C-alpha cells in the first residue's frame, strides 16, 4: 500500500514505464490549443479553463494519451513502437 499525499495539484501525468513524472509532456485543450502548457518536474501542469472540455496530452516517445478536465486527472504513458504483453494464466499440468 503506497501512501499519497493530498495536495493542491492539478491535473498529473506518468510514464507506465517504472512509474515516474511525465517531464516536458506536451498538454492542451480540444479547443484551446493556444493556451497549451507543459508538464513540470512533479509531473503535472496548470492550466485554466472555463469550458468543461477534454485535454489531450502528448509526450515525444511514448503513445499519446487525453483525459477530461478535472481538479485531479492520473495519465498514464504507454511504451511507443513496443508490443508488450502482460497476461499470463496457468492450470492443469
Amino acid at each position: 500500500m503506497g501512501h499519497h499525499h493530498h495536495h493542491h495539484t492539478k491535473g498529473n501525468v506518468t510514464s507506465k514505464t517504472d512509474g515516474q513524472p511525465i517531464i516536458g509532456a506536451s498538454v492542451v485543450e480540444t479547443t484551446a490549443t493556444t493556451n497549451g502548457t507543459i508538464t513540470d518536474f512533479d509531473g503535472n501542469f496548470t492550466l485554466s479553463v472555463p469550458v468543461n472540455s477534454t485535454l489531450k496530452i502528448t509526450y515525444i516517445g511514448y503513445k499519446p494519451v487525453t483525459v477530461k478536465a478535472a481538479a485531479i486527472v492520473n495519465v498514464l504513458l504507454e511504451e511507443d513502437t513496443q508490443m508488450v504483453d502482460e497476461v499470463v494464466v496457468t492450470g492443469y499440468t
